[PDB]
């Protein structure tokens, strides 16, 4: 059940910096930001090869047993066993993900909250750094 | 009640860097590194004013339902509402804690595990940074 971080508050206006390395045999991995395992505002799922996607980032939200509408990005600067740094900023309106290569993903903050105290990193990735300021 | 981090891996050779800010009226805060809540290899507990202690760092370990012997340090480079960075290195022998001013604390690795997968931050502090 991967890396679980509880009560490290991520609020509107801060940057979340995630340092990690996909496992050498990674098919995919996910960053889950939300309130609980049943209420995820941002599911960000870089897929090397999983769910029928190859080198695709799938973003979605999960609430009350249900996945919502997928956002898909073909921009994929992740490599098996290579360190990455991802930045996440958010507003009431959306998450702004800055990827390693300086490119960006815009995903709506559908849950609408200004503070999230649940972070869950799942799948074939090692998390070396979580920074919030 | 405070920050719980499970399955982030701390190992001999690695630097653990904690970044945070004690609350303006912080009495104390604690960095817990172990296996479980019942098995704590390093409890590092800077006390502004708690348990009769002012401006003291208390280090200890918790196993089999008991605190072990305290290591107490009068060196206190912490200020309420000011950002700190704390670097922890460990070996089979000891945790080497590097304090914000470049001073160090030696605390024995009484557990002797070589890898820790449970971290719990307690008390009046904002944890801003956890990197291994
Ligand atoms: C084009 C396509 O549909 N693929 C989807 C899958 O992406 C989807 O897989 C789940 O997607 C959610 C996020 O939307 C999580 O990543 C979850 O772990 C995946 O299983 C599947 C199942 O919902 O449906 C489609 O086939
Ligand atoms: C001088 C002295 O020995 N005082 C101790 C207290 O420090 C101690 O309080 C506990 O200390 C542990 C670490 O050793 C934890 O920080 C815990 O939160 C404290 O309650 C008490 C109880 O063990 O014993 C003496 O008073
Ligand atoms: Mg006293
Ligand atoms: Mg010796």
């Amino acid at each position: 059940a991967g890396v679980l971080i509880q009560n490290m508050s991520f609020k509107v206006g801060q940057t979340l910096t995630i340092t990690g390395v996909p496992k050498p045999d990674s098919t995919n991995f996910a960053i889950n930001i939300g309130h609980s395992p049943e209420d995820i505002a941002l599911h960000m799922n870089p897929r090397f090869d999983a769910h029928g996607d190859q080198c695709t980032i799938v973003c979605n939200s999960f609430q009350s047993g249900s996945w919502c509408e997928e956002h898909r990005d073909d921009n994929f600067p992740f490599i098996q066993d290579k360190e990455f740094q991802i930045k996440i900023t958010f507003t009431n309106e959306e998450f702004l993900v800055t990827l390693p290569d300086g490119s960006e993903i815009h995903f709506p903050n559908r849950q609408g909250s200004e503070k999230y105290k649940y972070m869950y990193f799942e799948g074939e990735v090692r998390i070396q750094g979580v920074e919030i300021k």
